[PDB]
């Protein structure tokens, strides 16, 4: 019943794979007609990762309205998120147009541009103050104002300008730079410290448009972030924080975008994250670092 006691039983039985396969079989199926049009082929990273028609974000400019991006509206938790793929070389302008039009304050990135020698996302933001980016197709300018590089994540201040009007906005870029090449993090401490920094910035407040969250495909790591955040919000709002069933929250999220959480390891990490996050919020600091054995395994 208590989330933590369910966790212990699933670990003892080795039943993470079976639970993850039940989720896959139970998940919603809705049409993705627009994503599958032939003119949109070069706007999708993968043929089998598409936004549903009912929840897709529409671009407003005169032109093709299509971006691979979904609005996740969690009504009981009172938060929304846009989940999207990492931009491609030809959809960086579309990505910033969406940020502009939806009034987002924050962008959350859960991957590196290159991983295991392969390109996972385009370089969609400027690395140097003095070398701004212009997106000619969507008439947007983007400048790096500052950045703060820490061991597990980096936080940037960006200035986004609509060149049609000369209106400008400050956008916060939260970049988790240490997700492992294979699997999931051993400990959720650094992920939680990252989530709490995002919250602390004000970027998730209802004063703003939905935060934009992405990885490479916009379903696996991205899913973990949004699922952890929403379960923690529900634990604070409910009379009994043990009422929170992670599996039922995840199926709810999957009405808005397919494939959220892509492996049994991602499922187990999300549970671990919520359990530790709740402990921390309730007054246990021992969860905020990982203890290391003296070893030289590499
Ligand atoms: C559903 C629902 C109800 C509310 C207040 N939001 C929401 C939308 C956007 C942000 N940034 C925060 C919250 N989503």
């Amino acid at each position: 019943m208590e989330m933590e006691k369910e966790f212990e039983q699933i670990d003892k039985s080795g039943s993470w794979a079976a639970i993850y396969q039940d989720i896959r079989h139970e998940a919603s199926d809705f049409p993705c007609r627009v994503a599958k049009l032939p003119k949109n082929k070069n706007r999708n990273r993968y043929r089998d990762v598409s936004p549903f028609d009912h929840s897709r974000i529409k671009l407003h400019q005169e032109d093709n309205d299509y971006i691979n991006a979904s609005l996740i509206k969690m009504e009981e938790a009172q938060r929304s998120y846009i989940l999207t793929q990492g931009p491609l070389p030809n959809t960086c302008g579309h990505f910033w147009e969406m940020v502009w039009e939806q009034k987002s304050r924050g962008v959350v990135m859960l991957n590196r541009v290159m991983e295991k020698g392969s390109l996972k996302c385009a370089q969609y933001w400027p690395q140097k103050e003095e070398k701004e980016m212009i997106f000619e197709d969507t008439n947007l300018k983007l400048t790096l104002i500052s950045e703060d590089i820490k061991s597990y994540y980096t936080v940037r201040q960006l200035e986004l300008e609509n060149l049609t009007t000369q209106e400008t906005r400050e956008i916060l870029h939260f970049h988790y730079t240490t997700w492992p090449d294979f699997g999931v993090p051993e400990s959720p401490a650094s992920f939680l410290n990252f989530l709490f920094k995002v919250r602390e910035s004000g970027s998730l407040s209802p004063e703003h448009g939905p935060v934009v969250v992405h990885c490479s495909a916009g379903i696996g790591r991205s899913g973990t972030f949004c699922l952890a955040d929403t379960c923690l919000l529900l634990m604070d709002k409910r009379k009994d924080p043990s009422s929170v069933d992670i599996k039922k929250v995840l199926l709810e999220m999957r009405k808005f975008r397919m494939g959220l959480i892509q492996t049994a390891d991602q499922l187990r990490f999300s549970y671990l994250a919520v359990i530790e996050g709740a402990k921390f919020i309730m007054g246990d600091s021992s969860v905020q670092d990982q203890w290391k054995e003296l070893s030289h395994e590499d």
